């Protein structure tokens, strides 16, 4: 029993983290192979972040302007290239702990664990989710950027994020391993704003059936909904639409707890128009839409890596 | 900014996690140089859980009668030792992923990070606080005793903390690393149940310095209080009581806001009071006590 915010085990990216400095600035980077990834702006100074042409400020570097420090242990850069806002230094070392890994690009609503890192030393672990926005809520201060989020799936890391920049709301935003951003940023000092975002629905729906699971069902009531209805429903409250996919995706959550999925819509349906009336649910007083229906099962199976 | 539940990174720990089986029952060891630790209960059948005699039932059970399992090797048991609440099987190999460590005993309030494990694989990673009732309140499945919580302040990992046990409310109660149970809880299937539960006083009010870094102001007030007068509001909504140390556990975080303990206890007071008002600390609907002051700092 229990039912907790989990990140998958960072073992297999701690042994990746490396720290990239080039000139004043120092952040991490991610070595897999030879390859050393890091955020493109490691190159830029404050007043370079104000318009850069990323192609004339890296053409000005040669390979030992970039130190690679993998623990104690300097690594020799021997070549540069750029591909999107990711910077790929090529080094004269495979790493030895390399684990199976790929690179997927996530759609908003999925969640993946952080290993926020500072100097390339792993600092923490947290789970998030993509928001609907392209935002993180993420907690890096500075020196963080070049962090990473994956998921694991068997016994390979899927690396989806890397850290690039803070929003004003203090609010992250970031790429994807190949260097292209979640979301309408650019990595430049420019004025930039997270949009409205709104809440994850099918992400709620699994997070109250895992309240089911264990043991919570105050807010389970005898009525069922459309999916029509329960979307009017949605958009008034500036929840994202509930797919026939995202039902799907339910059915196993919706068989183990004898719940169909409109019937746990239409309690999700009167939470939003009522409100919890002084209860909470797994503990909270909101609804939480930073599990997904994979995370759910996953937690309430006990799936190892 | 921001500010989330962090847990340590676990890497260190997953390289200690091995599988420990002794006849039908499957468990989590803690492998830490020639030693592999883990709950005493894994000699006992499901029968002898109600009034086991360990010394008993442990004298009865030879090295070969432990199969501990690293991976996809084997590691041979050379010896056998009950310490408390923990079986302790010397291995044939030192474990040469062992980081640099130390067992500490923590107090309640304290926060760590939990590697959740089934068959000495790592599941998942989370972070927890001892409560004041002794318990933690886990995410935990069968099979997952012996998974471990830690703590890794500056490259040296501090276990803390083993888990043995689910308590009949879903909450979890377990042992430190030498074996002694935190609360007054026993490895043995009688009667036993969860205290009434408190909230951690300290960890909210750091939480609410935290808060404030962060830059939400909303919930102070022009007020102060004395700590007996805090002491005896907080009591009535079931905090746990303030004492002097604790106050000056909050002096840094109180220099570097500007905002004095007692001032924050103020807060905190009409907090209780008032609720939220449908606003939000820090994503939270409710007053969280799961950050230490010296977690709030160290995020901050
Ligand atoms: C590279 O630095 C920037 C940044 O956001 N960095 C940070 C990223 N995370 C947490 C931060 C906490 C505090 C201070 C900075 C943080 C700030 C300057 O302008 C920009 C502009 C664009 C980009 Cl892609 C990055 C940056
Ligand atoms: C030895 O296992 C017991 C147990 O609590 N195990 C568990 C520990 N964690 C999560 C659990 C989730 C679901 C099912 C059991 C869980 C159950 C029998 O009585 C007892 C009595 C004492 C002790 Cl020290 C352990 C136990």
């Amino acid at each position: 029993s229990g039912f907790r915010k989990m990140a998958f085990p960072s073992g297999k990216v701690e042994g990746c983290m490396v720290q990239v400095t080039c000139g004043t600035t120092t952040l991490n980077g991610l070595w897999l192979d030879d390859v050393v990834y890091c955020p493109r702006h490691v190159i830029c100074t404050s007043e370079d972040m104000l318009n850069p042409n990323y192609e004339d400020l890296l053409i000005r570097k040669s390979n030992h302007n970039f130190l690679v420090q993998a623990g104690n242990v300097q690594l020799r850069v021997i070549g540069h290239s750029m591909q999107n806002c990711v910077l790929k230094l090529k080094v004269d070392t495979a790493n030895p702990k390399t684990p199976k890994y790929k690179f997927v690009r996530i759609q908003p609503g999925q969640t993946f664990s952080v290993l926020a890192c500072y100097n390339g030393s792993p600092s923490g672990v947290y789970q998030c989710a993509m928001r609907p926005n392209f935002t993180i809520k993420g907690s890096f201060l500075n020196g963080s950027c070049g962090s990473v989020g994956f998921n694991i799936d068997y016994d390979c890391v899927s690396f989806c994020y890397m850290h690039h920049m803070e929003l004003p709301t203090g609010v992250h935003a970031g790429t994807d391993l190949e260097g292209n951003f979640y979301g309408p940023f650019v990595d430049r000092q420019t004025a930039q704003a997270a949009g409205t975002d709104t809440t994850i629905t099918v992400n709620v729906l699994a997070w109250l059936y895992a309240a089911v699971i264990n043991g919570d069902r105050w807010f389970l009531n005898r009525f069922t909904t459309t999916l029509n209805d329960f979307n009017l429903v949605a958009m008034k409250y500036n929840y994202e639409p509930l797919t026939q996919d995202h039902v799907d995706i339910l059915g196993p959550l919706s068989a183990q707890t004898g719940i169909a999925v409109l019937d746990m819509c239409a309690s999700l349906k009167e939470l939003l128009q009522n409100g919890m009336n002084g209860r909470t649910i797994l503990g909270s007083a909101l609804l939480e839409d930073e599990f997904t229906p994979f995370d759910v099962v996953r937690q309430c199976s006990g799936v190892t890596f």
